[PDB]
């Protein structure tokens, strides 16, 4: 589809058998999500942004669901207000950016 | 043109007469530059991202050059770690998300 952007790019997510709301975010090398449990062993990461760092787990191989399209690869999961879909995941969908 | 996510969409930007570097931010609702001096009178606003709030300067109807499209609109600038061109100033040269 083609998002246009008045509006922030929100869609719908599945993620472990279950739904949740991300964004679509050209600004993150990095795929966060809230607080969840995910199967696995995982690795400490610290990931930085606007306001300074935040100390997340990182989980490999992960399968997710955009919009319908599956997709493969790593999630980081802490302290984040929203749930973000980064470029690492944004490339798997053939995600692009036009004007 | 087409930006693939492969890499960090970063284009040349042209403000104040200078060129820069920034980040093409679908998941950023501001634009926000790197400490610099712009004309006119600010005024306070604090922004929250992925790590917590910092303090910016917010100038109105500034001008500002993306990829050679020319957009006129707030701008704001304080201890960002990159410029980020946000939605704001997205949706006035035309940027759409597609997949
Ligand atoms: C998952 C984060 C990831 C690890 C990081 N990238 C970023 O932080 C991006 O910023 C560019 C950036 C790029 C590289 C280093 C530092 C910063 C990102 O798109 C922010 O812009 C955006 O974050 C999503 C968000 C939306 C709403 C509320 C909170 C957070 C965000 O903070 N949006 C704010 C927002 O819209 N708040 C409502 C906005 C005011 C900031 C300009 C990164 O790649 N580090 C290497």
């Amino acid at each position: 589809p083609q998002i246009t952007l008045w509006q922030r790019p929100l869609v719908t997510i599945k993620i472990g058998g279950q739904l949740k709301e991300a964004l679509l975010d050209t600004g993150a090398d990095d795929t966060v999500l809230e607080e969840m449990s995910l199967p696995g062993r995982w690795k400490p990461k610290m990931i930085g942004g606007i306001g300074g760092f935040i100390k997340v787990r990182q989980y490999d191989q992960i399968l997710i669901e955009i919009c319908g399209h599956k997709a493969i690869g790593t999630v980081l999961v802490g302290p984040t207000p929203v749930n973000i879909i980064g470029r690492n995941l944004l490339t798997q969908i053939g995600c692009t950016l036009n004007f």
